């Protein structure tokens, strides 16, 4: 294999040969790609449209380069709630995760400071003073005494520096932005992984599904990366190998219909501030969009090994993630989560 | 206003850029404000985007204006260009190179641009056959004066070019930046022959070249061939006045037989000054026939700058005189007056 075989196959429109993707990975992650390639390697992948097969090469290599956590550590039953990037709802999903984490389901989550390669997420938690930069035995400890942890991306993958400065220096979001739901070095079996874009999303499905995964991969018929509110989401729904694809309707269960303007984060402090409202009990749009998504992820968790059916798995998933909102839970968690990274 | 965030995420979501974008994005790279992967990400990007005239020929006018000018007035007003943008992994380097000594025998002038070769070339072949090729714009000027030919080496006038071009051989494949050599000869001639391996961007090179009211004479081999071809028909854009007919070109009309591509092809540095040699010394057989299509063409579009003539006899006329220069020796005595040129500069 070569970059001008690679890059040509590509600018002409081309999936590549099996082993083609985990090549030109493995030189980007070995410091063997020049900036120019791996940047000419990102773009003309996102143009030509990256298959699921590709992707899954270009995750699992760069999962063979990542430190793991140790061995027995992380729960089996453990799940992510991300979003790969829209405007943006790490807002959603931060606070969907400590929701869900609450609710009683082991939660580990994987990110960078923004504007990162691999979803943000750090910087609002760094804002309610949760201790972000934990090496793999802490997080291992983190989990096991929170019920959350919190893998940093430049400690976990540190070969991934060379994609990243790249990423940051062209700015536009390219294929490598896909990887972040797929390179938790957790390797949490279950999840609810939002996608801006629909071929994509599908294309994410993909991968789960030949993974031993139960996830729920959702995109927001309005473009968000996350379940909306403001109408439909398309779901692909992955377990034991296979998708089932459906349109989803949250009116369904009673959310009011919301503006999309009403759901989008803002920085680090105003996401802050917003986790506490929400955390504290404020009703309004945003609460019931984490709701939502954390019902979402609880779903997921729910596929790996309960035999509850769609339905009854959601009226549940709602009633566990509201539950732990009103009763303090969330709120407490979160504060215990401080505490835990305050206590070294 | 301009960002690379902007133009990038617009390229990549297949959008024309608004104007001026590209222009900013050239003047980024010409002044070395840009990183290495935002010029491979443009590049690339407006590859796989397909350029448009107006987004190319604002490429070329920023990067002409780093470029360094020939002399005033010392290039003559109807010089012509014979180039190609490189074949599609196929070597018709030594066609350009030989219609070019043979089109300014023929009493046309011509200014060719170029670099040493794998990085358009031409460049390393003259000078196997002695021809100094590294010369400033004062020396280009008498070249062009003396002898009716010069040669601009492109690393002497667009010095600030270098970024991008180091990205380009670091990438490999082709991308828009390979249109740039036809459309950024630094002695600016108006006319000429160009040749495209690729159909799309060759009719997006004359729109570049009908906005400039140039006469050239885009061509495509239907073969892939950036110059016409003998193994097969050709696409032609005729620009002239600001305006493009698009037409097949058959050279068996003219009595041109069939060739193998094999045969129009050829390697390294001493094999193409041979081939030159053997063809200004009179040899016949379809690299002849090649470089006298290409020289015809050449001519035809110099006619342009002054008639609009009739398309067949054009080129019945082109087609005698590219002949003529050969098999009177004008044409190897002009490479021999090049030679000597070059020689008496020390
Ligand atoms: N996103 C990363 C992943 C690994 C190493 C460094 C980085 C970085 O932010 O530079
Ligand atoms: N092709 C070129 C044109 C101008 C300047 C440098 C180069 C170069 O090869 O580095």
């Amino acid at each position: 294999p070569s970059w001008p075989q690679i890059l040509g196959r590509l600018t002409d429109n081309r999936d590549l040969a099996r082993g083609q993707a985990a090549w030109a990975m493995d030189q980007i992650m070995t410091g063997n790609a020049r900036p120019a390639q791996i940047a000419a390697f990102a773009v003309a992948m996102t143009m030509k449209a990256p298959t699921a097969d590709e992707v899954g090469e270009l995750a699992g290599v760069m999962l063979s380069h990542a430190h793991p956590l140790p061995a027995d550590t992380v729960p089996d039953d453990a799940v992510d709630v991300v979003g790969t990037g829209g405007v943006n709802t790490v807002n959603l999903s931060t606070m969907a995760a400590i929701v869900v984490a609450a609710a009683g389901v082991p939660v580990v989550k994987h990110g960078n400071r923004a504007a990162s390669s691999l979803s943000g997420g750090a910087d609002t938690l760094e804002a309610l003073g949760v201790r972000i930069d934990l090496g793999p035995d802490l997080v291992a400890r983190s989990l096991a005494e929170v019920g959350i942890g919190f893998c940093f991306a430049p400690r976990f993958h540190p070969s991934y520096r060379h994609a990243a400065a790249v990423a940051r220096e062209i700015g536009v979001p390219t294929v490598f932005n896909l990887l972040g739901p797929l390179t938790n070095p957790a390797r949490p079996r279950a999840g609810l992984i939002g996608c801006a874009f629909a071929d994509l999303a599908e294309v994410m499905a993909g991968v789960f599904a030949a993974r031993r995964s139960s996830v729920l991969v959702v995109h927001g018929d309005d473009g968000l990366d996350e379940l909306t509110t403001t109408t439909t989401s398309t779901i692909w729904r992955v377990a034991a190998g296979s998708v089932d694809k459906l349109t989803f309707d949250p009116a369904g269960f009673g959310f009011a219909r919301a503006q999309l303007d009403q759901l989008a984060g803002g920085d680090a402090q105003a996401n802050a501030a917003a986790v506490r409202a929400v955390l504290g009990g404020a009703r309004g749009p945003v609460r019931d969009a984490v709701v939502l998504n954390a019902a979402g992820a609880i779903v997921a968790h729910a596929g790996l090994s309960s035999r509850a059916e769609w339905l009854p798995a959601w009226e549940e998933g709602l009633r566990r993630a509201s539950a732990a909102i009103d009763t303090g839970a969330a709120e407490q968690l979160l504060a215990r989560w401080v505490r835990f990274g305050r206590q070294i």
